[PDB]
């Protein structure tokens, strides 16, 4: 069982729909998604609408989110909910009790962390009453608020982020759903970044990744290149290598076909090739495409390509990429899991299990180049850490037979941690 | 006719009521206010709820502001509406298209000023449909964002603020209502500040002031002192000193009895003394107390005294200060205007009419001290600029007979531009 779903962008209003929900349109949105053969949706409430003061939660807003989940279920979809937005498509929505005169750190100020826990437990309790509610992700790429190049960064060490995760994630746990968090790919490509690969592959229930080829992959290897279409698979192999549990699932929680680096006509093939190659990771649990519906052209200041990331267009009509993704779901949702891999790329790690050189793993880095060279060569390479490579019974338990080390490392030549040159 | 009203703080939910309005309790709120003898309310929508995207306005939010205006009208109240909140009681509510990765200047970016005009036009066209709609203020203390000590300031020259006010106020105009803006007292007391005394007494329909004795007046002069009780009179006399039109109305649009500097059982006396001296200003058009209802105790991070600024308690019960203000309205709403004033303090002004030394105007500066000495000695001083003072024709026209200049000037020894030490 391989899951196929979409990140749900309301067709009428986007995430501004929460201010005045058109429930007939939301219902129609999810009926279309379900008829495409999807089995789940990811849902994005707005934090400052849920919690506009630190000690006052908007109860109509919480019931709004529950209703969206319920309508989803009515159409046979599972629903996954992100809480701390927070960051969406280059916009930050932040509570006024955390900015300007009330500027604070959502990761390190105990007051904030206490209000965050209260909102998550409120969300979790009320949503668990819905059967369609299948998981809680703490927020969307919450790590982007924690380091450069964020212009109003809320700094923290990796040990403080450790405690932040340990404080929030139990509050989201519960019978019948997953507890998760999500990060952008700075977690693996940026040295000194306080969100770390070990956290991503040990805390919460699955290893969660977002695959975006506008981060240098497409510009550096080539939009139509095989490296470019192999990249979601590389991110999945990379992210799972840093867990103690070799079988921990990976959620390809975001993948899209960004038209600032791909040409429009190529996005259906990019979709088919990217998803086909991604399923060659036996740890892959699900694929969630970004996104269900185009962003209304009447809303400005988005980087232009965000308006056309939908599987459905501005009129709500199914696009070629949507037909492709729906055909993928019908072809692979019952496929057997990929065969194990016997060739491995070895990444050196500190005592804690985190990469000694994170810059080498990004687009155009020595590790990424090495994995791609083997992948294009047909070797089906997997990825392990130096702690595993040193242990012969650990190697034999995984069936590894051929090791490739990064002998002459260099930093990622292609990487850029920002979605549009304007930031 | 002297107008008596309140800044309306919804008893249930404060301005988070917009996210989930209890319309019955809002009707009860405005019924109380009407029964107390008030003839108008001032109301505060939230900017990022009205305009979450630069080119996308939330029609339901606009409709709810209309519904609020309409409900005030049902109880014989006139309704004045601020648009750009913006700033409310130490919190900033800012659109996500002006912050972090979309950090902009709301005074100088043509795109932002165009979106601002479109919101004003929309609000004006729609609220104009209610007869109870009598005036539009661009926003509450919009100057606070333009200069130190704001941690994320959108800076500007006074010329650009001329341009900003001029680009916005025509759009707010219309038969049957006023067009205004509002500032905090830094406009008169901070040197270099780009919102100026000349703007305040020339642009829009009346000179708008907010009178808060926690700015140093109470601490420096004494909470119970003749000085402190006379401060709102000082601010009305001072603000109109800088206009071309000696008859231009002054609206005392905010005055509260802050319990961080006043004793609780003193606030009714302070209210009586403040209003009785305020109406000694011929130009005074109305007195709008801050505020109607207590800030719910369950909401945190307010400066503590802000919680008890209501005329009614949280449970909706009239407080002693409220009883007092209601009788002040009965007492004065029909009184003959104040007698003219023959004794004047002269302020030296530059070529355009703004004060050469603004720091001398604040609590405990030389000009404030000089005006207070004459006010306390029973000499009822008014205030003029050096340009009027050097013109025997202008002086005769005002009927001024005796002039008092600032011989040895000095900066305001008491002034603090924030409402809580924590800022
Ligand atoms: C300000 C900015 O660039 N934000 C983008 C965000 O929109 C996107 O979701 C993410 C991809 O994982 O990359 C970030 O850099
Ligand atoms: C940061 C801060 O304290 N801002 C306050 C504001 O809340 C208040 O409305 C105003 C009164 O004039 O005084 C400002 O200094």
């Amino acid at each position: 069982h391989m899951k196929f779903g979409v990140n749900y962008t309301p067709s009428h209003g986007w995430f501004h729909a929460w201010l005045d929900p058109d429930w007939d349109g939301i219902d129609n949105d999810l009926k279309q998604i379900s008829e495409l053969g999807m089995d789940h949706v990811r849902i994005f409430p707005i934090w400052p609408y849920l919690q506009p003061n630190r000690t006052w939660i908007n109860k109509k807003g919480v019931a709004d989110v529950r209703r969206m989940v319920h309508i989803a279920g009515e159409h046979g979809l599972d629903a996954y909910v992100d809480v701390f937005q927070g960051h969406l498509s280059s916009f930050d929505f932040l509570p006024s009790w955390l900015v300007t005169w009330h500027a604070g750190n959502m990761f390190t100020d105990a007051d904030a962390v206490a209000a965050e826990r209260e909102l998550v437990k409120t969300m979790t309790d009320e949503l668990s009453k819905e059967p369609a509610f299948k998981g809680l992700t703490l927020g969307n790429e919450v790590n982007q608020l924690s380091d450069r190049p964020h212009p109003t960064k809320m700094s923290a060490t990796d040990r403080q982020i450790d405690a932040w995760l340990d404080a929030l994630l139990p509050t989201a746990a519960g019978e019948g759903h997953n507890a998760l968090y999500s990060v952008n790919d700075g977690t693996w490509f940026i040295d000194g970044h306080p969100f770390t690969p070990v956290q991503s592959a040990t805390k919460g229930d699955m290893t969660v990744i977002h695959s975006w080829v506008f981060n240098g992959i497409a510009q550096g290897y080539g939009a139509t290149s095989e490296e470019c279409s192999s990249y979601a698979l590389y991110l999945a192999e990379l992210a799972k290598a840093f867990g103690k549990d070799s079988e921990r699932p990976v959620w390809l929680q975001e993948v899209g076909a960004p038209e600032n680096v791909l040409e429009t006509d190529y996005t259906p093939e990019f979709c088919r090739k990217t998803v086909e190659r991604a399923m060659d990771c036996r740890n892959l649990w699900g694929v969630t495409w970004w996104c269900s519906h185009d962003v209304p052209a009447s809303m400005e200041d988005f980087p232009f390509f965000e308006h056309s990331l939908g599987l459905f267009d501005e009129q709500g009509q199914l696009k070629p990429i949507g037909r492709t993704f729906g055909e993928l779901a019908a072809q692979y949702r019952s496929a057997l899991p990929a065969q194990p891999k016997t060739v491995a790329v070895v990444i050196d790690v500190d005592e804690a299990g985190n990469p000694v050189n994170r810059s080498a793993l990004g687009p155009g880095g020595s590790v990424c180049d090495l994995w791609m060279k083997l992948q294009v060569a047909g070797q089906r390479p997997t990825i392990i850490t130096s702690q595993v490579a040193a242990n012969q019974e650990a190697l034999a338990q995984r069936g590894i037979l051929e090791l490739h080390a990064d002998e002459h490392p260099y930093a990622a030549r292609y990487y850029t941690a920002v979605s549009d040159p304007s930031f």
